[PDB]
């Protein structure tokens, strides 16, 4: 009948989406947690303050009426974005941060140096950078992308602009989780739901699962293992971060699924989980509420929330204006349920 | 436009299903290779010399006319089976070979094998009758990573089991590893292996990067490049113990693109052609036909074909689906532009 009581949390990386898609989404953020660091992928992409503020706008239209939201917007880093698009939507409260993606297809970084000043007017400001730890090379192997970008950019990033401050975006290997537990207080990281509870296995064995199919790809429970324990220690370095990315059911069933779990409704329960699991319920809070929040140099939120160690059930799935949105978990049975 | 003419080829590793799909499948392999290897794993399967009859009249009643198709048939090896039985069966030239699936515990007796001591008094006949033994080689443990199951079967399986049966012939089915293609070529006249297009055409990176391909999606589970490219070194080194097996596999789409794709690639249609691109990109077109028609015949003890066939670099483009009664069936390399075709 156990009951968690925690300081309300926020998500340090999300997916909002937009139009009719974010309608439906975003209640399953705001209903619960105080704030949100929004991913700017939207396509177009948002490069521009302008751009920050109506999605932003568009946002708040559909936060419901009671609860105490507030999307923290990104800028999409580019190689031609002018540091100075930068500043303004920073110094007008409406970036929190920029995110780097590495070059895949669209607009994401070609390189560090093509981005160079940008990064250096970040490094002034104060402005983390969001990184997308991936290196993209064709005749990389997928599960060595992470570990790979570590050495080859990470580092050599961070010893280039020594006051940047990073958070390693949705950490997934241990690798990641060595090199970011033995930074400096300037380097943080997020870590997923999906990425603590489950390993490649659970999404080939059997089957191939595409709705734990996300990037960075899951990799071999040596990895997950170490996520875990990580998370588990205490280290004030690492934070929530869901990166819920809902996909249709459709874009996701098919011959090319899309990468992307929809956690925002059963993350924080599952995070819980894990928690207990690993026996550090201690550590909980910080993670969800505490961490990121002093990361950021934010307050942590004022009010509280509750856990419920109610097996509760997952809906099967989600009704959007056309298709449908399956849930991570989707038709499971959870331990924990915010009451 | 050259033309590449070699004897009629066979497929070493065949899955034909059964009812209404058998019959939409069938003319895809009857139409090309003269023989094919048919695999037991119906539902129930096929672990009785009746039932392989019955199989076999199936199979035949869904191959065109024109076509001079034979059905080689296998039994289903499982905890409960009479060795009298797949005795009889061999004897009467029913069963060409045996199946051997990955054991679990938690299979039911009449539907695998526990392990591979549980069926010592099977295999121990097939030896002494010299009944090839066909193994699906992968080991099942929960906490085992997938990628890492073939390999695994090689040390804590395979190696023993060929040690305690000196005399059983036994065909490593779809290698896809490094680790299997050293073993086997560095093993004797008693180990062969098969080949599927997909492992000698992809890694893993096609499968998962850019997007989740479950058209991809098979078992053994596509491995690193290194391993996709020690495959392609042992095809085109001319090892004779190695031989066209295609691992068709056909589900119908919607059972490929769901929330949990089942396992297989239909690429009877266009494996073929995949295999020559294959041979040829590694500039051992020279080694084709054997891998094709002649070292499986072989390893088998069976006549090489009496007829040819002919391929020619004419590009093509893959069917983008094919009709099934309540479905469609997606083809290997469906909408593709394909650069060797059958004549
Ligand atoms: N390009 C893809 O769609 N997938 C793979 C291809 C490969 O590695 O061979 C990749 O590396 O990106
Ligand atoms: N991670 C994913 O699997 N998908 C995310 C993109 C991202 O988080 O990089 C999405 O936007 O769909
Ligand atoms: O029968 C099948 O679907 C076939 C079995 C198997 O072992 N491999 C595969 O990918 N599918
Ligand atoms: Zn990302
Ligand atoms: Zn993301
Ligand atoms: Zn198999
Ligand atoms: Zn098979």
């Amino acid at each position: 009948s156990q009951v968690l009581k925690i300081r309300r949390p926020d998500d340090w990386h999300l997916h909002l989406r937009d139009g009719d898609m974010l309608k439906t989404v975003v209640p399953y953020t705001s209903e619960i947690y105080g704030r949100a660091i929004v991913m700017p992928n939207l396509a177009p992409p948002v490069t521009t303050v302008e751009a920050a503020v109506a999605y932003r706008q568009r946002i708040l239209d559909a936060v419901p009426a009671p609860h105490d939201f507030t999307p923290l917007m990104t800028c999409y880093l580019t190689d031609s974005l002018d540091p100075n698009e930068l500043e303004r939507g920073f110094n007008e409260g409406v970036f929190t941060a920029a995110k780097l993606y590495p070059a895949n297809a669209s607009h994401g970084v070609t390189s560090v140096d093509a981005i160079m000043p940008v990064l250096e007017r970040m490094e002034k400001i104060g402005m983390p950078l969001l990184v997308h730890g991936e290196v993209t090379h064709a005749d990389i192997d997928i599960f060595d992308r992470e570990a790979r970008f570590i050495e080859s950019v990470m580092e050599p990033l961070r010893q280039r602009l020594t006051a940047l401050k990073v958070v390693f975006e949705h950490i997934t290997t241990k690798d990641a989780a060595d090199y970011v537990r033995d930074g400096n207080e300037r380097l943080a990281a997020t870590i997923t739901p999906q990425h603590l509870m489950f390993n490649r296995n659970h999404m080939l064995v059997g089957g191939v699962r595409p709705h734990l199919y996300c990037l960075p790809i899951l990799k071999r429970n040596i990895h997950q293992q170490a996520l875990r324990e990580l998370v588990a220690s205490g280290f004030q370095r690492v934070f929530l971060g869901t990166d819920s990315a809902p996909h249709a059911r459709h874009r996701k069933e098919s011959s090319c699924g899309c990468a992307g779990c929809f956690n925002a409704p059963t993350a924080l329960g599952s995070y819980a989980t894990v928690f207990e699991e690993m026996n550090a319920l201690q550590h909980f809070e910080a993670f969800c509420s505490v961490n990121g929040p002093q990361f950021y140099g934010l307050p942590v939120n004022d009010t509280f929330i509750e856990l419920v160690r109610e097996e509760q059930q997952v809906a099967e799935s989600i009704a959007l204006t056309d298709d449908t949105l399956v849930p991570f978990l989707a038709g499971e049975t959870v331990r924990w349920s915010v009451k």
